[PDB]
C-alpha cells in the first residue's frame, strides 16, 4: 500500500527515502509506483522546455517553467543550463580552450571537490574515436583530462553486474549480481529486469560507494534514476543539489543514461541510426558542464565519464539451439542469449546428469559457436564461479552469437527485431567500454593504459577521502591517473621465512621407487657445482627477488645452475620455480638414457619427497617438471632438472600442453622478447573461490600417496618493456604475460586437440591468460618484491592482462 494523498511540495528529489505507506518524491518513486499524487506537476515540470532564449532573459519568474531565465535563477540554483550563454554573453564550456586545473577552484564552503559519475550504458570503447566528430563535449573531456583507450568490464558483460561492480569494486560472484536475470536456490527467488523482487536488498551484496560515503560522513546523491525522468531533468536535479547549503549538499553524484545501449540493441553498434543517440549524450554532457560553469564549479568538480560495457553485432539468425544437441531439452532451464547457464528444470528429476549434458554439448558441430563448461573450469580470469546463483553448467558463447533452448523462444518473443547485443567474454574487443576522468584531482592531457573496472571503486574512494570497503581492486594500481590523493600502499609482510637446506641425506636413505642412469663422474668443476647449489647463479634466475609467502607454512629454497625454487614440505612440490632463458638459449632433448630418470634430492628428506611408485600405481596420473629439462644450460646441468623436487603431478592429456609450452613456446617468447624470466608453479583451488586452498581442502591425491593434485598450473613470463634490452639486464619498466592453465585429464576444451600441438595449445593458453594478481590470490605469494621500480608501477604491472585481441 501507498497513501499517495501526501504531497511533494518542497520535497522534489528529496535525498532521504521515506517509508511506506507514506508517499515518495525521490528519484526512484516512479519505479516503485509510489510517487505522491502531485509529483509530476511539481517535480517533472516541462513548461517551455530546457533552454533559455533571448525573449526569456530577465523574465518574471514563473514557477511552472521547467527551468528559469529570470535574474534570480543563479541564487535559486535553477537556471536553464544555457542561461549565462543566452542572457549574459558567456561561452559554452565546450568552446573554451582547455586550461590545466592545477588546484581545485571551489566556492567558499566546499570541503572537498565533489565527484560526479556520468555513466553511459552500452558505450563501446571505439565510439570515442569513431564518434568524436559528433561528440565535442566528450572529446574535450577526453583530450583535456585523463583517459584510457578502453576500460575492461567484468563478465558477464551485462548492465546490472557491471554498474554494481563499478559501485563496489567487487567481482559479480562476490557482490551477488551475477546476471541481469538470476535464480537464488537458498531464497528460492528469481531476480529479473521487470518486476519487484530486484528491490529486495538481499540480492545486493558488498558495500556500494553511496553507502561507503554515508557511513563515513560524506553525503551522497541517489545513483539510480527512474527511466521516465528525462535526462535534462536528471542534470537539473544534480545542479540543484549542488546549490544546497554546505551541511545538506552531497559530495558524490551519479547520472545514468540508458543510451547508447537502447538504440545499439535495435541498430547494431555502428548502425547509421547510432549517430543521433551519440549526439544527444554529448548534448547532455554539455548541459552538465555549462551548468557547472554557471555555478563556478567547472574547475572544482571531478567528473568521471564511464561505460558499463560495449555492444556487438548480433542477429536472430546467429542463434545456436540446444534442441539440436540434447534429446532431453524439456528437462533443463536455460538462461539464454550471449551466455548460457543451465540447471535442472526440476530438482525432483533424479535422472538429470550434468556430465551427460556437457558431453552432448561438446564439440558436436564443426563450427559450433558456444563451448560448454562446468563453472569451475571457466578461465580463472573471469572470476565467475563462487556464487550459488551461478549455475554449474555454463556456456561461453562466441562473439556475434546467441544460444537459446528451442527455435520457438527466438521468434515467439517470425522475423528479427534486434541487431546488437552484449554479455560475451570480457576480453572481447567489442565489449570494451570507456573511461575519462576530468577535474583537479585527475591528470592533465594524460593517456593511461587500459585497466579493469573493478579498480575504480578504490579511486573514487580516494577522490572523496574515503576508506574503501574490502574489494577486488588493487589499491595503488591506478595512482598514475591522479595528480594528488594517491594511495601509498606498503608491500605485504612475508609471513613464512624459507629454510636453506644443505646436503643432509644419503642416496640409500631414499626408497622412492625411482631410478636414474646417472652413475657418471674434477676439483675445478666440483667447487663450481657446489657454488651453484649455494646460489651463485641466483641473480640471473631470480630477477625480481624471491616471492614472499604470505601464509604460515614450511618451505625450502633450493638453488641450481639453471633454476631456483621454493619447495613446500607440506604439498611435496614447489610453490614456485624461477628461471631465465636468454634470446640465445638453445633447446635440447631429454637424452634416451634419462627418459624415466627421477633423482632423490639429498637436501630434502625422503619423508618430504614425492615417490615414483605412486605414479606407477596411479594409472590416470603421470608427472612433469617445473623447470624444463629441454632448456638446461649443459648436459651436466640437465641432471638437476630430474630431481624429485622439480617433479609435479600431471595427467597425460595435460602433459601434451605442458611439454609444448616448455619445449617450443618458452624459447619462442625468449626470441621475440629478448630473453624471458619464467616463474611457474601449481595452484590448488578445489572450492573455486579464486583463493589458495589450505591442505585440508584438497580433494584429489596421486593414488595411495599424500601428493596433492593441482587444479591448475601457472606461469608468469617477464621481460624488459624496452625489448632492445635483454630480460636479465633491464633498466626500466617491465613487460609481463601470464597464464593459469586448467589441469584437466582430457583436452575436451580444445576441439582440435587430435591435431599437432602447434594448431591448438597456444589458443588454449590465450583463453587462460591471467593477471599476476590472479596468481597471487590463488597461491598466497607476492611477486616482484625487489625491482628498481616504484611500488605503484609494480601494482599496475600485477593487474595487467595480456588479452591477445588485435586493435
Ligand atoms: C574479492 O573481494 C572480496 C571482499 O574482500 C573477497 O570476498 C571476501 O572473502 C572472504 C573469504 O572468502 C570472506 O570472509 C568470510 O566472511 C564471513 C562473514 O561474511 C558475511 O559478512 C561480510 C562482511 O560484512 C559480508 O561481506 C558477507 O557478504 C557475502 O555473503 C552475503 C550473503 O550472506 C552476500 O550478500 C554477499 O554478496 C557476499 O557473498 C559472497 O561471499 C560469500 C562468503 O562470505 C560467498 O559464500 C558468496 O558466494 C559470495 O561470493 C557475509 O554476509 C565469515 O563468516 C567467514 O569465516 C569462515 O571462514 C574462516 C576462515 O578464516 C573460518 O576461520 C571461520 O571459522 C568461518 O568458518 C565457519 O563457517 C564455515 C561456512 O559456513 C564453516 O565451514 C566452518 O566450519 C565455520 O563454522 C569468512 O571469513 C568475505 O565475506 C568475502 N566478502 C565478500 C563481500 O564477498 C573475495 O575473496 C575477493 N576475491 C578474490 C578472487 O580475491
Ligand atoms: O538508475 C538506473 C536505472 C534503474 C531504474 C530503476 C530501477 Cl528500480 C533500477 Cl534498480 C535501476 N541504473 C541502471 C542499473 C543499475 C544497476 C546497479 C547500479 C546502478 C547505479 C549506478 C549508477 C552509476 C554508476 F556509475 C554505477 C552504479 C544502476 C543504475
Ligand atoms: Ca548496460
Ligand atoms: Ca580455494
Ligand atoms: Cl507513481
Ligand atoms: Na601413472
Ligand atoms: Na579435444
Ligand atoms: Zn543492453
Amino acid at each position: 500500500w501507498t497513501a499517495t494523498s501526501g504531497s511533494c511540495k518542497g520535497r522534489c528529489f528529496e535525498l532521504q527515502e521515506v517509508g511506506p505507506p507514506d508517499c515518495r518524491c525521490d528519484n526512484l518513486c516512479k519505479s516503485y509506483s509510489s510517487c505522491c499524487h502531485d509529483f509530476d506537476e511539481l517535480c517533472l515540470k516541462t513548461a517551455r522546455g530546457w533552454e533559455c532564449t533571448k525573449d526569456r532573459c530577465g523574465e518574471v519568474r514563473n514557477e511552472e517553467n521547467a527551468c528559469h531565465c529570470s535574474e534570480d535563477c543563479l541564487s535559486r540554483g535553477d537556471c536553464c543550463t544555457n542561461y549565462q550563454v543566452v542572457c549574459k554573453g558567456e561561452s559554452h564550456w565546450v568552446d573554451d580552450d582547455c586550461e590545466e586545473i592545477k588546484v581545485p577552484e571551489c566556492p567558499a564552503g566546499f570541503v572537498r571537490p565533489p565527484l560526479i559519475i556520468f555513466s553511459v550504458d552500452g558505450f563501446r570503447a571505439s565510439y570515442m574515436k569513431k564518434g568524436s566528430k559528433v561528440m565535442p563535449n566528450i572529446e574535450k573531456l577526453r583530450s583535456c583530462g585523463t583517459h584510457a583507450p578502453y576500460m575492461r568490464p567484468v563478465y558477464p558483460t551485462k548492465t546490472f553486474p557491471n554498474l554494481y561492480t563499478l559501485a563496489t569494486g567487487l567481482y559479480p560472484e562476490s557482490h551477488g549480481i551475477v546476471g541481469n536475470s538470476m535464480y537464488d536456490p537458498v531464497f528460492d527467488a528469481s531476480f529479473h529486469l521487470r518486476g519487484r523482487e530486484k528491490f529486495n536488498h538481499r540480492w545486493w551484496g558488498g558495500q556500494p560507494l553511496w553507502i561507503t560515503a554515508t557511513k563515513q560522513g560524506v553525503r551522497a546523491g541517489t545513483f539510480f534514476w527512474s527511466v521516465s525522468i528525462p535526462h535534462e531533468r536528471r542534470i537539473l536535479t544534480i545542479l540543484q543539489w549542488l546549490s544546497l547549503p554546505d551541511n545538506e549538499r552531497p559530495s558524490v553524484y551519479a547520472f545514468y543514461s540508458e543510451q547508447p545501449d537502447f538504440s545499439g540493441h535495435k541498430y547494431g553498434p555502428f548502425g547509421p541510426e547510432m549517430t543521433n543517440p551519440l549526439r544527444e549524450i554529448d548534448k547532455t554532457v554539455g548541459q552538465l558542464m555549462d551548468g557547472l560553469k554557471q555555478l563556478r564549479l567547472h574547475r572544482c568538480v571531478n567528473v568521471i565519464f564511464v561505460g558499463d560495457h560495449g555492444m556487438e553485432d548480433v542477429t536472430c539468425d546467429r542463434t545456436e539451439f540446444l534442441s539440436n544437441y540434447l534429446t532431453n531439452v524439456d528437462d533443463i532451464t536455460l538462461v539464454p542469449g550471449t551466455l548460457g547457464r543451465i540447471r535442472a528444470k526440476s530438482i525432483n528429476n533424479s535422472k538429470y546428469d550434468p556430465k551427460t549434458i556437457i558431453a552432448a554439448l561438446t564439440c558436436k558441430k564443426p563450427d559450433q559457436h558456444f563451448k560448454p563448461y562446468m563453472k569451475q573450469h571457466l578461465p580463472k580470469r573471469l572470476h565467475y564461479a563462487n556464487n550459488r546463483r551461478i549455475e554449474d553448467i555454463h556456456l561461453l558463447v562466441d562473439r556475434r552469437w546467441h544460444v537459446a533452448r528451442k527455435p520457438l523462444d527466438v521468434y515467439k518473443k517470425g522475423k528479427c527485431f534486434f541487431q546488437g547485443d552484449h554479455g560475451f567474454d570480457n576480453k572481447v574487443n567489442s565489449m570494451q567500454t570507456v573511461f575519462v576522468g576530468y577535474g583537479p584531482t585527475f591528470k592533465y592531457r594524460t593517456k593511461v593504459p587500459p585497466f579493469e573496472n573493478i579498480e575504480l571503486y578504490n579511486v573514487m574512494c580516494d577522490l572523496l577521502g574515503l576508506k574503501p570497503a574490502p574489494n577486488n581492486g588493487t589499491h595503488g594500481s591506478l595512482n598514475h591517473l591522479l595528480r594528488t590523493n594517491t594511495f601509498r600502499p606498503t608491500m605485504p609482510d612475508e609471513v613464512s621465512r624459507p629454510n636453506y637446506p644443505g646436503i643432509m641425506y644419503l642416496q640409500s636413505e631414499f626408497d622412492l621407487g625411482c631410478t636414474c642412469d646417472d652413475k657418471v663422474e674434477n676439483k675445478l668443476e666440483e667447487l663450481n657445482k657446489r657454488l651453484h647449489t649455494k646460489g651463485s647463479t641466483k641473480e640471473r634466475h631470480l630477477l625480481y627477488g624471491r616471492p614472499a609467502v604470505l601464509y604460515r607454512t614450511s618451505y625450502d629454497i633450493l638453488y641450481h645452475t639453471d633454476f631456483e625454487s621454493g619447495y613446500s614440505e607440506i604439498f611435496l612440490m614447489p610453490l614456485w620455480t624461477s628461471y631465465t632463458i636468454s634470446k640465445q638459449a638453445e633447446v635440447s632433448s631429454i637424452p634416451e638414457h634419462l627418459t624415466n630418470c627421477v633423482r632423490p634430492d639429498v637436501r630434502v628428506s625422503p619423508g618430504f619427497s614425492q615417490n615414483c611408485l605412486a605414479y606407477k600405481n596411479d594409472k590416470q596420473m603421470s608427472y612433469g617438471f617445473l623447470f624444463p629439462p629441454y632448456l638446461s644450460s649443459s648436459p651436466e646441468a640437465k641432471y638437476d632438472a630430474f630431481l624429485v623436487t622439480n617433479m609435479v603431478p600431471m595427467y597425460p592429456a595435460f602433459k601434451r600442453v605442458w611439454a609444448y609450452f616448455q619445449r617450443v613456446l618458452v624459447k619462442k617468447y625468449a626470441s621475440e622478447r629478448n630473453g624471458v624470466n619464467v616463474i611457474s608453479g601449481p595452484i590448488f583451488d578445489y572450492n573455486y573461490d579464486g583463493l589458495r586452498d589450505t591442505e585440508d581442502e584438497i580433494k584429489q591425491y596421486v593414488e595411495g600417496s599424500s601428493i596433492p593434485v593441482p587444479t591448475h598450473y601457472y606461469s608468469i613470463i617477464t621481460s624488459c618493456l624496452d625489448f632492445t634490452q635483454p630480460a636479465d639486464k633491464c633498466d626500466g619498466p617491465l613487460s609481463v604475460s601470464s597464464f593459469i592453465l586448467p589441469h584437466r585429464p582430457d583436452n575436451d576444451e580444445s576441439c582440435n586437440s587430435s591435431e599437432d600441438e602447434s594448431k591448438w595449445v597456444e589458443e588454449l593458453m590465450k583463453m587462460h591468460t591471467a593477471r599476476v594478481r590472479d596468481i597471487e590470490h590463488l597461491t598466497g605469494l607476492d611477486f616482484y618484491r625487489k625491482t628498481s621500480r616504484s611500488y605503484s608501477e609494480i601494482l599496475t604491472l600485477k593487474t595487467y592482462l595480456h588479452t591477445y585481441e588485435s586493435e
